């Protein structure tokens, strides 16, 4: 249920250990600080909204950059820990913690810039992007958003070790005589379940088999409802022959400031973040020769558990080998070791 | 929030991978098979109820031991998978899968024996023993329960590294300029948070500083309401001199049949199971010399998140030095590697 999902979600962010986990991602936290500070003219004497402030860390960055007032909105119990920090850092004159959902609070005034870290796995997990876009009801016409745009990248990979490892787990249910019991009527249900799990992990970029396809969301322009159904068509130009075990996903965000654009990338070519990368495995790999085209569509449909039902249909155009897959982005396999 | 937690509980058990996890625990599954088959006379031509059948595994063991009729009750969507297995194993005559909660379904008849694996971390986690006890509304007055009794053991331990580890982690917050922010005001809260988590992990039995104290539930005699509040007084006479950092918890169940008694043990002296062992730290270590008496109470108080608040108060009688902790069993720290 939606209210069940929502309770668990904010409980997760009420834990200091989880705020600490995001904060200690130096690539993420340092890149946000650089975006904000190297774009200080965007903050200096301005009014700011921090959507989902957590510990308050990005609001402190806005304050360092010279913001006149910052409304730091937070819906989990972390709001009271943030207020302790604002007090102990002598920033009560500038940072104003507002406990509650950004959809439900009411701010004293319109803001010049909204800052947030609303990104989940594959960019869209957690559906916090919708809360981020919802918050534009508080943005002046002249306003900016940090991050400004989000790019989802998508590329086909070959990874037999990963495929076999997931296949093997599923094939527990291929046993005709587990303690004397035939389990094998469930084998297909087991493969279905195991391959519904996106794989959160990093990998060697040499496993990638074609140039990534890019899907862009402009946060300045997008509307909340735009994220209910996200359709990403793709046509890859195969650069290596081999078996395509699935699609790898990562994302970049850009902070498009008046002084400079700063990028935060979770690309596997880049230093690792707590988002790693995400792979959706095909239940059976597609064979492709270099020079082939692999085309289809990834479709994300917003569900009531603050995430997305993902469907990926991909086909090797030359042979018509087709793979069709459903993935539950809510429930990944965290493989990283 | 009670309704909420139950939703997530049954969804967890709808995953074949979570069923697989328990089935793959050889100690657990193999011991249940041996208990049932070695007590074949408690099953041959008998009526059985399996409370929470999951995959159906235990019901298949009751069929192997010759049961005439087995009602396999299951609340999660795993009931549909259980039925597929009953059909493919050609046991539709003998095993009847009934989808629903054991508190809400109706059975066509009274049973000779109830089987279940309702045990959680330190026996009581998940509160499934209450459903097991509830199920006795279906038991004939002569009837038996497999398992028949459950023993929880508590013993004081010394583990300096485990204790110090809590601070090491919390001291993330003890810095004056994390990206320009003074985080130190939240160090006490981060300490409290880590200490509230029971630690799931195994350990060398040599850390144990006294003979265990045992608390026994007899499933034949006990009522559902008996499990709402579990008061475990203790008086440990210290086998060794050192610092007591907390209490370690494990459990055993006995299958008391007509032919023999079979034990399933999760003790640290036994082969490891998926339950590991559980440790609850004291907020402050207690010094005790060998021959000293460490006395107090462990109070387990059921909550509406299908778990228990754990309240431990202890003192060294000879010194009056006291300590306590309050832990949330729903959110343990899984430390095992
Ligand atoms: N609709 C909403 N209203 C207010 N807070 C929200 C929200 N949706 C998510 N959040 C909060 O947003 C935070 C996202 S994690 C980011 C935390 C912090 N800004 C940092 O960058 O380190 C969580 O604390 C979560 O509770
Ligand atoms: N009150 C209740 N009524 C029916 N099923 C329940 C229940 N409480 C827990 N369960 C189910 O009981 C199972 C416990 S796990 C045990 C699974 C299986 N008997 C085995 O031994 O491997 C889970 O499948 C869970 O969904």
């Amino acid at each position: 249920t939606e209210e069940s999902s929502a309770v668990q979600y904010f409980q997760f962010y009420g834990y200091l250990s989880q705020q600490q986990n995001m904060m200690q991602d130096y690539v993420r936290t340092g890149t946000y600080q650089r975006a904000i500070l190297q774009n200080h003219t965007d903050f200096k004497d301005k009014i700011v909204l921090d959507v989902g402030c957590g510990s308050g860390i990005l609001s402190f960055f806005a304050a360092q950059a010279g913001a006149r007032k910052i409304y730091a909105v937070e819906a989990s119990t972390m709001a009271q820990h943030a207020e302790v920090l604002v007090k102990s850092n002598n920033l009560t004159d500038r940072i104003v913690v507002i406990p509650g959902k950004v959809e439900e609070v009411s701010l004293p005034e319109q803001v010049d810039i909204i800052i947030s870290e609303p990104m989940g796995y594959m960019l869209f997990n957690e559906r916090m992007l919708e809360s981020y876009l919802h918050a534009k009801k508080y943005l002046k016409p002249s306003g900016n958003m940090f991050p400004t745009i989000g790019d989802v990248h998508l590329a086909p990979f070959t990874d037999e070790q990963l495929y076999m490892e997931q296949f093997t787990k599923a094939n527990f249910w291929y046993q005709p005589s587990f303690h004397g019991v035939d389990l094998s009527a469930l084998r297909g249900a087991a493969v279905d379940e195991y391959f519904r799990q996106p794989v959160v992990d990093t990998f060697d970029i040499r496993i990638l088999m074609a140039k990534s396809v890019k899907y862009t969301v402009n946060f300045l322009e997008a509307k909340e409802g735009d994220l209910h159904r996200i359709e990403i068509p793709f046509k890859f130009h195969m650069l290596h022959s081999g078996l395509v075990h699935g699609l790898a996903f990562w994302f970049d965000v850009a902070f498009i400031g008046s002084i400079m654009t700063v990028w935060l990338s979770t690309a596997p070519t880049e230093p690792l973040t707590h988002w790693y990368q995400v792979r959706c495995l095909f239940q059976s790999p597609l064979f492709a020769k270099a020079g082939d085209t692999l085309s289809g569509t990834c479709l994300l449909i917003a569900n009531k558990r603050q995430s997305y039902d993902i469907s990926i249909v991909a086909q090797v155009d030359q042979t018509g080998s087709k793979s069709s897959n459903l993935l539950d982005l809510k429930n990944p396999f965290f493989r990283y070791t």
